[PDB]
């Protein structure tokens, strides 16, 4: 839409209020003009086809439970554009500030969110397995970072490369999480999930098995469930990566941390400049081993923990 320039506030899925970049031109719209070629957020109004239509609102005011979702679909997309850019110098999910689109109150009960290919789209939830799932912000820069992936390495949904791209989202939506300052930790999708639940999540990086996911390569899922194990088999990466981010001991091998920041340079650049759509483990571990290389030389402490922790999830 064309019009003015604007903030609103407006309550998010947790209670939380936070202001929100919106644009006026007879209604107030959730349409931020101050990122890229903007950040647009959508009603599908419980149905299933997309987008929806642009959300509009009469005061500028979101405090309506409907409205909940949308201010946190609109926000959360706003910090990790923001991420990206002041981190990684990357303006967008294709890098030339593209127009982030989602919508929200998609279908009925619906217990996902997930980018489509071109856009977000986010389901509120059955109100007992998930709340509306874009008030976690884990979530929406896991999502968000699907679109960067498909961008760039172009990672299939399947098998080892489908781990990896899934491994990716859950690195990069928890450095999204640290970066806000959410109350932040390793665990993926906790303020969503379950609210009658304290303390669980969808899945755990710093230990996977938690929830039976597996933390070494030995105990890696060779059936066809999950379009070959992808939301299974990332937990060896997703182990390995928390490792490097913060050392440890795992089956034995003890790795020194190097820390968060340095963790999403090593993986940013392994993703923008090495890895392929057909990429398996152990061309993951030799990226981001030469990622490494590159930033920090072949003699570092940084490429030593990047093989130890490869190492102790037995990705050779
Ligand atoms: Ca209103
Ligand atoms: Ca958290
Ligand atoms: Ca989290
Ligand atoms: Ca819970
Ligand atoms: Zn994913």
């Amino acid at each position: 839409i064309t019009g003015t320039s604007t903030v609103g506030v407006g309550r998010g899925v947790l209670g939380d209020q936070k202001n929100i970049n919106t644009t006026y031109s007879t209604y107030y719209y959730l349409q931020d003009n101050t990122r890229g070629d903007g950040i647009f957020t959508y009603d599908a109004k419980y149905r299933t086809t997309l987008p929806g239509s642009l959300w509009a609102d009469a005061d500028n005011q979101f405090f309506a439970s409907y409205d909940a979702p949308a201010v946190d679909a609109h926000y959360y997309a706003g910090v990790t554009y923001d991420y990206y850019k002041n981190v990684h110098n990357r303006l967008s999910y294709d890098g030339n500030n593209a127009a982030i689109r989602s919508s929200v109150h998609y279908s009925q009960g619906y217990n996902n969110a997930f980018w489509n290919g071109s856009e977000m789209v986010y389901g509120d939830g059955d109100g007992q397995t998930f709340i509306p799932l874009s008030g976690g912000i884990d979530v929406v820069a896991h999502e968000l970072t699907h679109a960067v992936t498909d961008y760039t390495a172009g990672l299939i949904y399947q098998n080892e490369s489908g781990a990896i791209n899934e491994a990716i989202s859950d690195i990069f939506g928890t450095l999204v999480e640290f970066y806000a300052n959410k109350n932040p930790d390793w665990e993926i999708g906790e303020d969503v999930y379950t609210p009658g639940i304290s303390g669980d999540s969808l899945r755990s990086m710093s230990d996977p098995a938690k929830y039976g996911d597996p933390d070494h390569y030995s105990k890696r899922y060779t059936g066809t469930q999950d379009n070959g194990g992808v939301h299974i088999n990332s937990g060896i990466i997703n182990k390995a990566a928390y490792l490097i981010s913060q050392g440890g001991t795992h089956y034995g091998v003890s790795v020194v941390g190097i820390g968060r920041d340095k963790l999403g340079k090593i993986f940013y650049r392994a993703l923008t400049q090495y890895l392929t759509p057909t990429s398996n483990f152990s061309q993951l571990r030799a990226a981001a081993v030469q990622s490494a290389t590159d930033l920090y030389g072949s003699t570092s402490q940084e490429v030593a923990s990047v093989k130890q922790a490869f190492d102790a999830v037995g990705v050779k």
